[PDB]
């Protein structure tokens, strides 16, 4: 009864603190641990919930639960709801709910991959992958627990190598070493071990071979997620019911297609949101804001978007703009524009509510229209941040969103913003709960506080008891910045008519349908360059693409060799900005010596190059599901080697980044999977040529002015042309890359349309286009042609791995005007006069 080997305990006392009287006394077993495991524990035979009056539908299956005695906890449900829904080949779902209350719930051969089977008492739902019966969920291994405010059901785990989970400071494969991950969105600096801005209770999870399969959790509930490495995992949530979604893959690529086929595909962002994005705290007037740009130009130095921080308010409030420094705002933003870049600015969820009435129309529409969160006695809740006392808008309350969305339009007919930054939307509070404190009631004081930062729900935030237009904030917290990005979003469609650009700090599962994200306030360190490698690849896997960190980190001061090697690997981020604190020494590109300069500049020219590319990589991901920035694991699953690695990333399927991410380093060692990968050195933009991999570790020489970029053999890369913004670059002639396979033959594509406006795909207001490599001949297959891509201009065409000088380059049958091979390096360089929405072939012999 209490034989349980130690991994395999579940916690008996997750609560509380416990004497071995006090655990024998819950029916427990009290075995210490001989130096964390915990030392109360469940005996198999403790009580749990026994299956009844199991029946089938067309659906699936829906069953009665049953608990006979009560847990430890105050108000377990004793009668439970079962229903399983075999939704199709790939998604299982089941749901348990108690059957005479309503609930609080989020707001959202032919034959399946899983079979599904039951354990009666103690109960349990177990499914099997049907092609190796490899057991994915086992949900019997630990009791069920469902009271009011405590939710726990566990599973075994396939493998020790689980990811998701976010947002924590991580390594992209979680510890199972009695780890416990804490989802209550928080204002806080990144660290590990600490709850931070978003919530996504999402995983996938290895299987040996290579297959995965991933679990969502629909709660929004603060809770706990505990792994122990038998292996095993618990969710323990303080709210809502159980709804389970399984993905069966099996490839962990279809793994987060599935996942994004329940929350949302990645939203499509417009063109110019991939350029480079430049703010700081302290740009403290237009004046010094347009010096800005005209030290990145002179310098030579592209910027697509220029952007203020609280600096351009009117005494910190949202929706104004000061008269001293900020008083031709409206001049500013217009001349940005004028030269072909775009305006981005900081802005807020709370609303100053301290102003004398009539003066101040957000807060004073605000009231008239009851958009704000309410108290006890029905009046705003009122905290403190920026402006000093706040009230905090309902963005569940639909007027709350008609409210934002005038806001938002009369504030953009004063100065024409191009998004929004929104900020502080955990909701983040100065002071705890409120100005008047908060009540004593469950909510404030639930019987199970999980592991967050404070060790209360109310610190950094606002009371949990306070009412929303759909349900408490005990129950909408970690759905606030999700919230706000949605209405956001809406806002800026109605008041500009084109692609919204939305960045939040706060998020939750379904984030990336709506809006991107930053990591937040990251040190100015070696530490954090690396860490944000792991992070920006959990976003990609949980459907938020739109993703990166300040540039240089944000805290503290940068060395001009981080910024270096921060700008290197930050190129590589797919949403890229070098943001800086109030107090911290200057880190726009321009103020760094001359060396490191000529770094920068070749690190934002590469990515410049490469847009059509990230564009075209962030068009896959809108329509099919697919990640822009991912881990080796994803590409290449069956190569056991690459599940650890975190340290290097792809963007999609060819191009593979391998920075350096220490001090005083002129080298980094890279994991090359089996294959071919061409140094993109070796390509031209306005040491090995080759790496020859059967799955090793290589070292790459890496000086400072180096990052290691490598081309996969198979695969052609569009590329264009140089500019300072994305409006010059856009009307530049392209060139393709060609990484030949030893047989000859490679793929790639380009989607193309006009950067910004809405319902492309459904208008089919754009041009696709395929290019193949064979049998020394490359040629384009014209999926869709249309006015938006027609009139590209082909210029160039590189080719890597050519064995041998060729005699004759012939472009639709004629010699090419001039052509270079290169002996040493196996490339041929060819110039052409093509164009990309017309048949083509280029042949060489
Ligand atoms: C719900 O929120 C409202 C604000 O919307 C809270 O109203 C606040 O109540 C306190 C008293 O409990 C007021 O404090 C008093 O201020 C006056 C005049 O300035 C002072 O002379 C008194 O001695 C006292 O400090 C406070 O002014 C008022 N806030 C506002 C903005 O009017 C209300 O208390 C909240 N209800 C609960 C139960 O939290
Ligand atoms: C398990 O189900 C039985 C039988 O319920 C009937 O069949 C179902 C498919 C559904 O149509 C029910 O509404 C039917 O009542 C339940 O046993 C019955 O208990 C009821 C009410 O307490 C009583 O009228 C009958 O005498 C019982 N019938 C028999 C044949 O036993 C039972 O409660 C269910 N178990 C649980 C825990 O829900
Ligand atoms: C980040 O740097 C500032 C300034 O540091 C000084 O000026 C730089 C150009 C560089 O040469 C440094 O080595 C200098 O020492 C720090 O702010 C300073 O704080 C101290 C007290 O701690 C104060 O006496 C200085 O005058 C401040 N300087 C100014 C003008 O703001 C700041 O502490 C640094 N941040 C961290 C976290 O280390
Ligand atoms: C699901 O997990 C349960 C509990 O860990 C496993 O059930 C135990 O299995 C062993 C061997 O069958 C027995 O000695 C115990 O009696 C079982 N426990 C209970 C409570 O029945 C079970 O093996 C797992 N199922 C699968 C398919 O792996
Ligand atoms: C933009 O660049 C100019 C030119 O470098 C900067 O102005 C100089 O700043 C230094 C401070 O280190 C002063 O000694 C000089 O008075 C300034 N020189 C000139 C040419 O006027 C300016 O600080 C930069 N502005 C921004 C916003 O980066
Ligand atoms: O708007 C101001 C800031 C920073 C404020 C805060 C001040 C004290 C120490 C930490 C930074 N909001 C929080 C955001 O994360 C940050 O980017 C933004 O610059
Ligand atoms: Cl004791
Ligand atoms: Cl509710
Ligand atoms: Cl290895």
């Amino acid at each position: 009864q209490c034989d349980v080997p130690p991994n395999s305990r579940f916690d008996c006392a997750p609560d509380k603190a416990i004497t071995q009287e006090q655990c024998e006394a819950r029916g427990c077993c009290y075995i210490p641990a001989k130096q964390g495991q915990p030392w109360c524990f469940f005996p198999p035979s403790y009580p749990s919930y026994k299956l009844e009056n199991l029946s089938s539908s067309e659906m699936g299956y829906t069953a009665t639960l049953t608990r006979t005695t009560p847990t430890f906890f105050p108000k377990d449900i004793l009668t439970l709801r079962l229903d399983v829904m075999m939704e199709t080949e790939n998604r299982l779902h089941f749901t348990i709910k108690d059957p005479a209350n309503r609930r609080y719930e989020v707001p959202l051969a032919p034959s399946p991959l899983y079979s599904v089977e039951f354990s009666e008492e103690p109960f349990g739902v177990i499914v099997h992958r049907q092609l190796d019966g490899r057991v994915l969920l086992n949900t019997t291994v630990a009791p069920l627990f469902f009271a009011d405010q405590f939710l726990q059901l566990s599973t075994s785990l396939p493998s020790q190598y689980i990811t998701g989970l976010a947002e924590h400071l991580s390594p992209l494969m979680l510890s199972t070493s009695w780890t416990r991950i804490t989802l209550w969105n928080r204002d806080l600096a990144p660290t590990p071990g600490a709850n931070l801005y978003g919530s996504h209770p999402f995983y996938l999870a290895l299987e040996d071979g290579g297959s995965a399969h991933g679990v969502f959790l629909l709660n929004s509930n603060a809770m706990d997620v505990v792994l122990q490495p038998s292996p095993a995992l618990s969710w323990r949530s303080t709210g809502g019911i159980l709804d389970v979604y399984i993905f069966l893959g099996p490839e962990p690529k279809s793994v987060v297609q599935q996942y994004l086929d329940v929350v949302g595909y990645p939203f499509m962002p417009p063109y110019w949101g991939l350029g480079f994005h430049l703010c700081r705290w302290g740009y403290s007037s237009t004046a010094i804001t347009r010096q800005v740009v005209e030290n990145m130009t002179r310098a030579h130095f592209p910027l697509d978007v220029q952007w203020n921080d609280l600096d351009y308010m009117d005494s910190r409030r949202d929706f104004t703009f000061n008269k001293d420094g900020f008083r031709d705002f409206p001049a500013m933003v217009q001349e940005l524009h004028q030269g072909g870049r775009r305006y981005m600015m900081i802005v807020d969820p709370a609303i100053s509510s301290s102003g004398p009435a009539g003066s101040y129309r957000p807060y004073d529409e605000g009231l008239r229209r009851g958009v704000f969160i309410t108290n006890e006695t029905g009046q705003p809740l009122i905290g403190k941040v920026w402006p000093g006392s706040t009230a905090f808008p309902d963005f569940t309350n639909p007027t709350a969103l008609a409210w934002w969305e005038d806001m938002v339009a009369e504030f953009h007919d004063q100065v024409p913003f191009d998004g929004m930054w929104i900020d502080m939307n955990e909701p983040s509070n100065f002071i705890r709960g409120s100005e008047d404190g908060c009540p004593n009631n469950e909510l404030e004081n639930p019987p199970y506080v999980p592991g967050v930062v404070g060790g209360t729900l109310q610190a950094a935030t606002i009371c949990a008891s306070s009412h929303q237009f759909l349900s408490t904030h005990y129950n909408l917290h970690n759905l606030y910045g999700l919230t706000e990005a949605i209405a956001s979003h809406r806002a800026l469609v109605k008041a500009r008519g084109t692609r919204p650009f939305v960045i939040s700090r706060s998020t939750f599962a379904g984030h990336g349908r709506y809006a991107g994200h930053w990591t937040g306030d990251v040190w100015s360190s070696w530490e954090q360059l690396a860490s944000s490698v792991p992070e920006i690849l959990q976003f990609n896997l949980l459907g938020v693409p739109l993703v990166g960190a300040d540039v240089c980190g944000f805290l503290g001061n940068t060395s001009e060799e981080l910024c270096v090697r921060w700008t290197q690997l930050g190129a590589f981020y797919p949403f890229m900005r070098n943001h800086n604190s109030l107090l911290s020494l200057p880190q726009e590109p321009y103020s760094f010596s001359e060396p490191a300069q000529q770094a920068m500049r070749k690190a934002l020219t590469l990515r410049y190059a490469l847009l059509p590319h990230l564009y075209t990589l962030f068009h896959q991901a809108h329509v099919a599901g697919e990640t822009v920035a991912r881990p080796l694991f994803l590409e290449f699953p069956k190569d056991s080697s690459t599940w650890t690695v975190d340290h290097q990333l792809l963007w999609g399927e060819a191009l593979l980044i391998t920075p350096v991410l220490q001090a005083g380093k002129a080298e980094v060692t890279g994991y090359f999977p089996l294959g071919t990968w061409y140094d993109l050195q070796t390509v031209p933009i306005e040491r090995e040529p080759a790496i020859h991999s059967e799955g090793q570790w290589v070292t790459l020489p890496a000086p400072l002015d180096t990052i290691n970029v490598h081309l996969r053999a198979g695969y052609i890369i569009p590329l264009q042309g140089p500019g300072l913004t994305t409006t010059e670059s856009r009307q530049q002639p392209m060139a393709l890359a060609v990484a030949l396979t030893k047989g000859g033959e490679a793929r790639g594509e380009l989607f193309w349309d006009d950067g910004e406006s809405l319902e492309v795909l459904e208008r089919g207001a754009y041009t696709q286009v395929i290019f193949l490599a064979r049998n020394n001949t490359i040629v384009n297959e014209l999926v869709r042609v249309t006015s938006e891509g027609a009139g590209l201009q082909l210029q160039k065409v590189t080719v890597l791995g050519v064995a041998t000088a060729p005699q004759q380059v012939l472009s639709n049958g004629v010699p090419v005007s001039n052509f270079t091979y290169s002996p040493d390096t196996k490339v041929l360089d060819i110039c052409v006069s093509l164009l990309m929405g017309e048949q083509f072939l280029v042949s060489w012999c």
